[PDB]
């Protein structure tokens, strides 16, 4: 089920994660994103980014055409992509999103990341960018507009922002128990902004950007004893923690039977013991962790 978000729209509390890597068929995502529609997802999380956004709308329109789901029992979520920052291009880009997806509107929006990059890094104030957002929620193209991977103070750039309009609904940034973002998520609570968890079982752990000695989280021994203690697996484990924190949790998988397993996560839960053991494996691992943005200026992890 779901959570109302502080624009008083709601939100799935389980999302789809669509992101394959590029040696994947682009057709794989049509199929896969139906199979999640069956299973039960009702949130699906795309990006201008992922180079999918055509064959997850074709997933959505077709579950729609055979009478399995309503529009509006779908919550589709697209990003802006970082080229497209400045204020003039935040509304062509949305445009450009639904136009692939065949959709009249996203349910919510998202900035995909602070760090700019030339329309080589750009310097953007960000504050315009979320003006921008804004007249895309007033003009109904998304129902609800947030950001992703921004730090503290950079969600309070926003936030103190002369003439707000808008706060964002959610920060969607990587969170899993070697990251698990404590803090961020006290802070975004304290605001009634909703934190998204990606990466939450541990990423795709892509050689572009993750360094493969970084542990394996589904691998984790804490991890391994609960799924036994609990006879799921080590997956529900990590999806089921970020429920029980009040974090809205986003799952990929692009294999049949890992994507029925995921919606298990309603179907048991865990122990005050349990989550101080899972809580005990934070350890300040993002698994994106590459040169090409960690040296950047609006890098969030410097803080
Ligand atoms: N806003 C951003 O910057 C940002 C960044 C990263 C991710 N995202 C979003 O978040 C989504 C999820 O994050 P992610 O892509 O890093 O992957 P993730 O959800 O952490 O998943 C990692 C891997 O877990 C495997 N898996 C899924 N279910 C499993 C299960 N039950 N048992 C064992 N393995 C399982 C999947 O492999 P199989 O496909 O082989 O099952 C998937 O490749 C992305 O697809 C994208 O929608 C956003
Ligand atoms: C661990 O897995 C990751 C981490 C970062 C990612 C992505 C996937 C994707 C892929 C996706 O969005 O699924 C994008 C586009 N990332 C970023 O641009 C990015 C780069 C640096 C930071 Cl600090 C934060 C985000």
């Amino acid at each position: 089920q779901c959570v109302k978000l502080n624009d008083g729209h709601f939100m799935p509390v389980l999302g789809f994660g669509t992101y394959a890597p590029p040696e994947v068929p682009r057709s794989k995502a049509l199929e896969v994103t139906k199979l999640a529609i069956e299973a039960g997802f009702r949130h699906i999380d795309s990006a201008h980014l992922y180079n999918n956004e055509e064959q997850v709308g074709l997933a959505i329109r077709s579950k729609i055409a055979d009478g399995s789901v309503k529009r509006e029992d779908i919550f589709y979520t697209s990003k802006l992509w970082s080229t497209f920052h400045r204020p003039e291009l935040v509304r062509p880009a949305l445009e450009n999103s639904l136009k692939k997806a065949q959709l009249d509107y996203v349910d919510l929006y998202l900035i995909h990341s602070p760090m700019s990059l030339k329309p080589i890094f750009d310097i953007v104030d960000l504050c315009t960018t979320w003006e921008a957002m804004e007249k895309c929620k007033d003009a109904g193209l998304a129902k609800s507009i947030g950001v992703s991977n921004f730090n503290r103070r950079q969600l309070e750039m926003i936030l103190n922002k002369p003439g707000l309009k808008y706060k964002p609904v959610c920060n969607q940034v990587e969170c899993h128990p070697y990251f698990n973002r404590s803090k961020l998520l006290d802070f975004c609570k304290s605001k009634d902004i909703v934190l998204v968890a990606y990466s939450a079982l541990g990423s795709q752990r892509d050689k572009r950007w993750v360094d493969p000695n970084s542990p394996v989280l589904l691998e984790d021994p804490v991890l391994c004893a609960l799924a036994k203690k609990h006879k799921r697996t080590p997956a529900l484990i990590a999806l089921r923690y970020q429920l029980q924190r009040g974090v809205v949790v986003l799952a990929k998988s692009y294999n049949e039977q890992r994507i029925r397993q995921n919606v298990q996560v309603f179907e048991f839960q865990l122990t005050a013991e349990d989550m101080k053991a899972i809580d005990g494996l934070d350890r300040n691992l993002h698994y994106f962790n590459s040169d090409s943005f960690a040296s950047h200026p609006n890098y969030p992890y410097s803080d």
